[PDB]
C-alpha cells in the first residue's frame, strides 16, 4: 500500500516514533518519503552485493532482515524480510528502531542523510495535527 502523508505520520506517532533516539516525526517521514514513496511494497534488488532493500523504509537484507539468498548477512532484527512488505508496519517499525540504536542512528540512511539532513523538514508533517 502507499500511504497518504498525514496518514503515515499519525501511525509513525502512534507506534512511538516521535523522538525516538531524539529522531523527530518529520524526519522519520522525510526518510520513508525518499526510501520509498511511502510504498510499503518497494523493493530494490542490488546485483552487485546481491542484497535487496525492503519496504517502506527500505531496510537492506545484508545486515537486519532474512531473504535467504543474500550473502554476509547478518539478521540484525531477527526477522523474516517479509515482515517488511506488510501493509501493517509495526515489524518495520521495530526494525526501524533497531537500526537507529546504532552508533550513526539515522544516518545510516544515505538518501536521508542527501534529501533530509540538516534540512527544514517541517512540511512533511504541516497539517496533519500530529
Ligand atoms: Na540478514
Amino acid at each position: 500500500k502507499v500511504f497518504e502523508r498525514c496518514e503515515l505520520a499519525r501511525t509513525l506517532k502512534r507506534l512511538g516514533m516521535d523522538g525516538y533516539r531524539g529522531i523527530s516525526l518529520a524526519n522519520w517521514m522525510c526518510l520513508a518519503k525518499w526510501e520509498s514513496g511511502y510504498n510499503t511494497r518497494a523493493t530494490n534488488y542490488n546485483a552487485g552485493d546481491r542484497s535487496t532493500d525492503y519496504g517502506i523504509f527500505q531496510i537492506n537484507s545484508r545486515y537486519w532482515c532474512n531473504d535467504a539468498k543474500t550473502p554476509g548477512a547478518v539478521n540484525a532484527c531477527h526477522l523474516s524480510c517479509s515482515a517488511l512488505l506488510q501493509d501493517n508496519i509495526a515489524d518495520a517499525v521495530a526494525c526501524a528502531k533497531r537500526v537507529v540504536r546504532d552508533p550513526q542512528g539515522i544516518r545510516a540512511w544515505v538518501a536521508w542523510r542527501n534529501r533530509c539532513q540538516n534540512r527544514d523538514v517541517r512540511q512533511y508533517v504541516q497539517g496533519c495535527g500530529v
